[PDB]
């Protein structure tokens, strides 16, 4: 939001309007990243951050702490060096280069389409990167009529996501990813989940409309009485909310579900790939943005 608004305080004292990203700037697979960008908390083009740019920026504007980020500048780094072909130091080239797929970005995700899904050539992928609607919307379904939805049901929509990227994916291509995914579950958790209820840190229940906010529009539902979290959210919450999510009980099991879904999950390593490896070429659509309407300043 604009200085003078209003808007932030007393939480966020500093705050950068909202931007559209242009044709020519560089956006991730990731709603946060695109979200700090969009308000030039890490550069409006999204190429050359750092790690200290990225740390300051989720910690003051998005109340997330470092610990919470650690392993994702690992394996951010990680999949720099292998898709340039070299080391980025500490410079990551661009956001755009975290959607080779089958590497940091995974399949079945919540509101993106998988590389290869219902393509009709072993050769083609499709765009994995941007924000898809239509598949935002098949998580949705899972809990239409709520306003919040807790462990359990965040587990039946993962369960619904991989049971369709299972059936749409090119035969051959599908590859789980629990330990990846679920991180990204605590993640939903940590930044959307409604601290407005007394038990938010035993029980946290995610608020359904700002979760699509933020999706959706790539900016932060502050008009929606949404604020960062205070104190800033800690790993622990985060893992902690992974494990809950794979342990809930399954109400409704969907078919075609890929062999172990149902079950815990591995803890989240870094990721590691051989020099010899060549990347799979990255989707080049230009960088979505919310246009039903399109945003303002302050929103
Ligand atoms: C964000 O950053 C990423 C990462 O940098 C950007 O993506 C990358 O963008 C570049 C363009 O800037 C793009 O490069 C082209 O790739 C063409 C296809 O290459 C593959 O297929 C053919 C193989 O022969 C080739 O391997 C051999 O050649 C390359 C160099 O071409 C060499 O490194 C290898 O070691 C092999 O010897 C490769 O496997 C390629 O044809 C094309 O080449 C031409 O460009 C100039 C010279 O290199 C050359 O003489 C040619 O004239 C060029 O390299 C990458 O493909 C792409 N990477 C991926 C993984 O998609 C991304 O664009 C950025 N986006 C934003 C928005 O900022
Ligand atoms: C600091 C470094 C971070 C990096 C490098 C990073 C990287 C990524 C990547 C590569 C993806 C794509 C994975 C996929 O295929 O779904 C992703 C997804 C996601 N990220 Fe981030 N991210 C970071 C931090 C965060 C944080 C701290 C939050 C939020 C509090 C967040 C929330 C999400 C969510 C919810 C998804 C899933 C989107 C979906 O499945 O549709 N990210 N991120
Ligand atoms: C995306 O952002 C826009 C702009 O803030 C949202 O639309 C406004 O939402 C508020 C409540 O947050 C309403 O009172 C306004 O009247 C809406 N304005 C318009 C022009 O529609 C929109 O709802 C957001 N999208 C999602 C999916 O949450
Ligand atoms: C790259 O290639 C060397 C041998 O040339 C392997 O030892 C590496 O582990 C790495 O191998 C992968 O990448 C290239 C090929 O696709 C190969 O199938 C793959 O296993
Ligand atoms: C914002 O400013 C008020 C006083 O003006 C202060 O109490 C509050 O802690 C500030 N918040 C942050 C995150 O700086
Ligand atoms: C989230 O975190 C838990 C605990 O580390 C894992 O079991 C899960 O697979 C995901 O990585
Ligand atoms: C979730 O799990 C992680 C390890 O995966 C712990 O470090 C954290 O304290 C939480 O228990
Ligand atoms: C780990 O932490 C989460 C979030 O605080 C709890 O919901 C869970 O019960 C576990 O204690
Ligand atoms: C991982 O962590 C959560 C924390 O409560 C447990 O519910 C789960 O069973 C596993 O130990
Ligand atoms: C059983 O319960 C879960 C949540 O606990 C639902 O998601 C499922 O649809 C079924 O009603
Ligand atoms: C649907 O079926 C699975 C096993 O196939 C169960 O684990 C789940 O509880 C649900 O009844
Ligand atoms: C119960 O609910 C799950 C998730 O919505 C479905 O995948 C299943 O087919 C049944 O409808
Ligand atoms: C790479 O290809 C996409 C579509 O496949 C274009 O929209 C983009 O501009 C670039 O040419
Ligand atoms: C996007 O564009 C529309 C129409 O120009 C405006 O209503 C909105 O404020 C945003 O600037
Ligand atoms: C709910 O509790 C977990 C599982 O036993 C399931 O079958 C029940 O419906
Ligand atoms: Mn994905």
């Amino acid at each position: 939001q604009e200085p003078g608004s209003g808007i932030g305080y007393p939480y966020d004292n500093n705050t950068l309007p909202y931007v559209a990203p242009g044709p020519t700037d560089s956006r991730a697979p990731c709603p946060a990243l695109n979200a700090l960008a969009n308000h030039g908390y890490i550069p409006h083009d999204g190429r050359a951050i750092s790690r200290e740019t990225l740390q300051n920026a989720f910690l003051n504007h998005m109340g997330i702490a470092n610990s919470v980020i650690e392993l994702a500048l690992t394996n951010a780094f990680v999949v720099c060096e292998y898709v340039t072909g070299s080391d980025c130091g500490d410079s990551l080239v661009n956001l755009t280069l975290l959607a080779e797929p089958h590497a940091f970005e995974h399949d079945h995700s919540f509101s993106r389409k998988d590389y290869k899904q219902g393509v009709a050539n072993s050769n083609d992928f499709i765009d994995n990167r941007n924000f898809d609607a239509e598949t935002f919307q098949t998580s949705l379904d899972v809990v239409a009529g709520k306003t919040h939805f807790d462990y359990a049901d965040m587990n039946e929509i993962r369960l619904q996501r991989e049971s369709l990227s299972n059936e749409l994916d090119f035969p051959g291509w599908f590859t789980e990813s629990k330990p990846i995914q679920n991180v990204e579950s605590g993640f939903i958790f940590a930044l959307v989940s409604d601290f407005n209820l007394p038990d938010n840190d035993e029980n946290p229940l995610v608020r359904i409309d700002w979760w699509k906010y933020w999706f959706t529009n790539e900016s932060f539902p502050y008009h929606l009485g949404w604020h960062p979290p205070s104190p800033a959210r800690e790993i622990e919450f985060v893992t902690s909310a992974s494990s809950a999510v794979l342990a809930a009980s399954v109400t409704s099991t969907p078919s075609s579900l890929p062999s172990g879904a149902i079950g815990p999950g591995a803890e989240a390593v870094p990721l590691s790939f051989a020099s010899t490896m060549t990347p799979f070429l990255l989707a080049t659509n230009a960088p979505y943005y919310a246009q039903d309407p399109t945003l303002g300043p302050n929103d």
